[PDB]
C-alpha cells in the first residue's frame, strides 16, 4: 500500500513533520498514527469526496481492531494535487495536527499511549519525507 | 530492532536520504535495504568499534536469508558525536552510496531488484529525516 514506518518512539511533546504531495484527482488519503495498525491514536482522514463525505477531515481511533467515534471537523485546508506538510505532537490529553498555514486541529487521546511507534498513510498522499524533531 | 519502513517503493535512479545522529560512543550502526529481512540489495554498516573492526565501513547482500560475499570500504567519513546524511540510488547494475564529505562508492546489486520497498536501521545512529527525491 502505501509507506508503513515502525519503531519511531515518538514521545509527548515531540513533533513528527511529514511532507508528501496529494494526487491530482484525489478522493480521500490518510494518516494513522499510533502503536501498531489495529491500534491507532489518530486516524486522520481528509476527504475530498469519499464515503459521502465532500471536503470534510474525518478523525477517528482504533483500540484492539475496533474503531472508535468519527470526530468531523469545519475546516477543510487541503487542495488535490498540491503539497501538504503536517506537524503532529501529543499530549496526555490530545493529539495535535499543525498546518504551516496556521490551521490547528485537535483529537482526544483516547489510547493514552506512551509514545507513538507506527505511521502509515494508506490514500492518495505520497510522502516525500519524515522527521522526527 | 531500530526504525523499520515498508512499502517505499523507490525506483531505479530515485535518492534515498537519511539524515541522523552518530552517537558520542557509537560502536556501530545499520541501514538495511531490499524487500524485506531476508532479502538485502545492501546491507550498509560502518563500523567504529564493533565485531575487531574499527573505522570501517562494512558492505553486504542478503539473498534467501543467506549473506553474500561481504566487501569493506577504505575511507571512513564518519565521525562519532556527528550528524551525518547519506543518499541512496540504484539502477539494476550498482547501488550508488553518498557519504556526507563527498565520497561516494558502488556496490553491485546482486538481487536485481525492481525497486527497493524495506529499510530497516538499526545501532548507534538516531535517524532525524528520511527523504524520497
Ligand atoms: C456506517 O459506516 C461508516 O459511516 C461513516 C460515516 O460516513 C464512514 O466514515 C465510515 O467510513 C470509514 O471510516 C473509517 C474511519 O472511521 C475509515 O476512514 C474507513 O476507511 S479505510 O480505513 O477503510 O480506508 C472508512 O471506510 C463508514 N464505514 C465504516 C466501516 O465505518
Amino acid at each position: 500500500c502505501g509507506l508503513v514506518a515502525s519503531n519511531l518512539n515518538l514521545k509527548p511533546g515531540e513533533c513528527l513533520r511529514v511532507r508528501g504531495e496529494v494526487a491530482p484527482d484525489a478522493k480521500s488519503f490518510v494518516l494513522n498514527l499510533g502503536k501498531d495498525s489495529n491500534n491507532l491514536c489518530l486516524h486522520f482522514n481528509p476527504r475530498f469526496n469519499a464515503h459521502g463525505d465532500a471536503n470534510t477531515i474525518v478523525c477517528n481511533s482504533k483500540d484492539g481492531g475496533a474503531w472508535g467515534t468519527e470526530q468531523r471537523e469545519a475546516v477543510f485546508p487541503f487542495q488535490p494535487g498540491s503539497v501538504a506538510e503536517v506537524c503532529i505532537t501529543f499530549d496526555q490529553a490530545n493529539l495535535t495536527v499543525k498546518l504551516p498555514d496556521g490551521y490547528e486541529f485537535k483529537f482526544p487521546n483516547r489510547l493514552n499511549l506512551e509514545a507513538i511507534n507506527y505511521m502509515a498513510a494508506d490514500g492518495d498522499f505520497k510522502i516525500k519525507c519524515v522527521a522526527f524533531d
